[PDB]
């Protein structure tokens, strides 16, 4: 029974295309309905982002899987820590990155329903994938480069501290759909620069405050081009990802990354105080639901 709800959430997609119908890819599926966090399927810790964005970074201690929901909370580091779990000033906040074990979703469909902890860290659910090396020519010499991509279904924050007034952008941050895609590309000796694609087609950003309720985050990656977002089963927007490196910039698959994190953008991170309160330093997943798109017959 661990795909029924899954199965029956098909309803609600986006009518598939003339012959073909929705399928449920069980490796990136989960209801969290049990006692534990499903240890075949999901890295409790994330094995490719182990370092968090100071001074917050992640715990296996901080995922649990409890009353319906996975739950990532976030809580005081102590005693502070440097790189790799050693004692430093780096990190004084702890919170959850959890990756799928498996790292082949690709064309398909993702959703998560998502609580947003009311916090000033961040409640996310997206793709990525790991580097990959292509040698390129200059004039005469060997260039190293690489490329990954990242798909963001939905970033949010449950509280808005930090409020430039001459630009206040993030003002109402809670309450907009955040989603965004990344080719990320570098050339030996040169920067990692981020490429990011303007949304087009654009029905609304607007959304309901993350950290009151639970809402419903989903992408539905297209192809290779076009990524699609849907929030509580509505068309949003689309993000064409960028060309400018490759005409086909999706091409590769990725692993589910689910995280809560600290941005420097947002320097009031949470205090003690803050989150003395458990129920309100967590962030909450009802499910996670991905698909696959297959011919009827
Ligand atoms: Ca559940």
């Amino acid at each position: 029974k661990e795909y029924s709800l899954a199965e029956e959430h098909i309803k609600n997609l986006p009518e598939a295309p003339e012959g073909y119908k929705w399928v449920v890819n069980e490796d990136y599926t989960d209801e969290f309905n049990g006692k534990r966090l499903n240890a075949a399927k999901w890295h409790a810790k994330s094995p490719y982002w182990t370092n968090g964005r100071p001074p917050a970074t992640f715990k296996a201690e901080n995922v649990s899987v409890k009353k319906g929901c996975l739950r990532i909370i976030n809580t005081v580091l102590s005693p502070t820590e440097g790189l790799d779990g050693k004692p430093g000033d780096k990190y004084r906040l702890a919170g959850g990155a959890v990756a799928s074990v498996k790292n082949q979703a690709h064309y398909g469909y993702y959703e998560t329903r998502m609580k947003a902890s009311l916090t000033t860290m961040s409640s996310t659910f997206w793709l990525s994938n790991r580097p990959v090396m292509k040698e390129i020519m200059k004039g005469g010499k060997k260039i190293k480069t690489w490329s990954s991509q990242e798909l963001d279904i939905i970033e949010t924050m449950g509280i808005i501290r930090s409020v430039n007034p001459d630009n206040p952008w993030n003002k109402t941050w809670n309450m907009q759909m955040n989603s965004n895609t990344h080719y990320w590309y570098q050339e030996q000796g040169g920067k990692r620069t981020d490429n990011t694609a303007k949304r087009s087609d654009v029905v609304s950003y607007m959304t309901d405050p993350s950290a009151e309720d639970f809402h419903t985050y989903g992408c539905w990656w297209v192809d290779a081009n076009t990524v699609k977002f849907y929030y509580d089963g509505k068309y949003m927007y689309t993000i064409k990802p960028t060309t400018k490196y490759t005409d086909t910039p999706f091409d590769r698959p990725m692993f589910i990354h689910i995280v809560t994190e600290t941005y420097d953008w947002e320097k009031q991170v949470p205090t003690a105080e803050d989150l003395k309160d458990k129920d309100k330093s967590t962030t909450y997943y009802d499910w996670v639901r991905a698909y696959k798109l297959v011919p009827i017959e």
